């Protein structure tokens, strides 16, 4: 598929960065035409058939193909694709919020309430994710963002797509791997893939909102797989003693190495902790 080749500085103008990665830096724009603003998101295409820099155009496509197709309140929409040379430029909705990361050092740790708040929206989106055979596959707290940091109950949206994948067949079997501390372990052992790693990330990044604390992180990468594929974590009592039994069973339930006897999206949502 091609892409809007005119030049974007004809239609936009850029302002602040919003997040520089090795291969995208984002910056905060605005529609010469409606006044409105976005972020733009350029992707540095790969400039040679087997080059290691940059992103694939297949890569590129996957992404754009998946952003084309979700409409949801807790996931970005896509605006529209522009391309050069160079990059490939993603404008998407504005969240100005800043990452649920940043807004974790903020506060230390959650109460069961507030991060059961960030929790359903969260579930909420990859709900309708999974209902669309739709892997994230780097779900993470860095890839959530609020739309208004300065609210008590702020509403949050996914981001990031570029490891997603269409699920047409209950697994997909491919060159994906995420950040150490929140993948699952089918992907550290190089096993097919499902919308099962989702759950275990949730499970992670739960209990990172009680704590404060990452459950399986090492010293080093390699020791952080190694925990995750031997499902090393346990809830420290100087962290959990005053956290609900009810919390540590969710968390219990998303933390299981077999994918098959993880709890799935729908269970999530009807687990007692969930479920209102
Ligand atoms: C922080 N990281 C990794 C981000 C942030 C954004 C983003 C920022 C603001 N509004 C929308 C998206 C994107 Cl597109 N990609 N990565």
């Amino acid at each position: 598929t091609v892409f809007r080749q005119e030049n974007v500085d004809d239609y936009y103008d850029t302002g602040e960065e919003l997040g520089s990665g090795q291969f995208a830096v984002v910056k905060k724009c605005r529609e010469k035409s409606t006044g409105l603003q976005y972020a733009a998101k350029f992707i540095k295409k790969r400039r040679t058939k087997s080059s290691r820099r940059g992103v694939s155009r297949e890569d590129i496509e996957r992404e754009v193909s998946i952003l084309k197709e979700i409409q949801h309140p807790n996931v970005i929409t896509l605006h529209e694709v522009y391309e050069n040379k160079t990059d490939v430029i993603l404008i998407l909705e504005l969240v100005a919020g800043g990452e649920l990361f940043d807004f974790l050092a903020e506060k230390e740790s959650l109460t069961e309430e507030e991060a059961t708040e960030f929790l359903k929206q969260i579930l909420n989106g990859v709900y309708y994710l999974h209902s669309l055979q739709i892997a994230h596959f780097d779900l993470k707290p860095e890839n959530i963002m609020l739309l208004d940091r300065n609210v008590p109950k702020p509403r949050i949206k996914i981001i990031d797509f570029g490891l997603a994948h269409k699920i047409d067949f209950g697994n997909e079997f491919k060159n994906i791997f995420g950040t150490p501390e929140f993948v699952a372990p089918e992907i550290v052992n190089y096993e097919p893939l499902g919308l099962e790693a989702d759950m275990w990330s949730i499970g992670v990044i739960t209990y990172i909102l009680l704590s404060g604390a990452s459950p399986f992180l090492g010293d080093t990468k390699q020791e952080t797989l190694a925990n995750v594929s031997a499902v090393n974590y346990e809830f420290e009592d100087e962290y959990f003693s005053n956290t609900s039994a009810l919390a540590k069973d969710f968390i219990r339930r998303l933390l299981v190495k077999d994918p098959k006897k993880r709890m799935t999206i729908q269970d999530s949502l009807q687990h007692p902790w969930i479920k209102p």
